[PDB]
């Protein structure tokens, strides 16, 4: 699974770690994160994230 970065603040979503404090468990692909989730550091939506290639 690919990492995704918040293009507003630089936070990296790592699917190995998830974001468990906000209900995203380890092993969750970015696409399967509920679409109302926001960047845990800066608060913007998923639509400001881009795949890390
Ligand atoms: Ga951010």
């Amino acid at each position: 699974m690919k990492k995704y970065t918040c293009t507003v603040c630089g936070y990296i979503y790592n699917p190995e770690d998830g974001d468990p404090d906000n209900g995203v468990n380890p092993g969750t692909d970015f696409k399967d994160i509920p679409d109302d989730w926001v960047c845990p550091l800066c608060g913007v939506g998923k639509d400001q994230f881009e795949e890390v290639e």
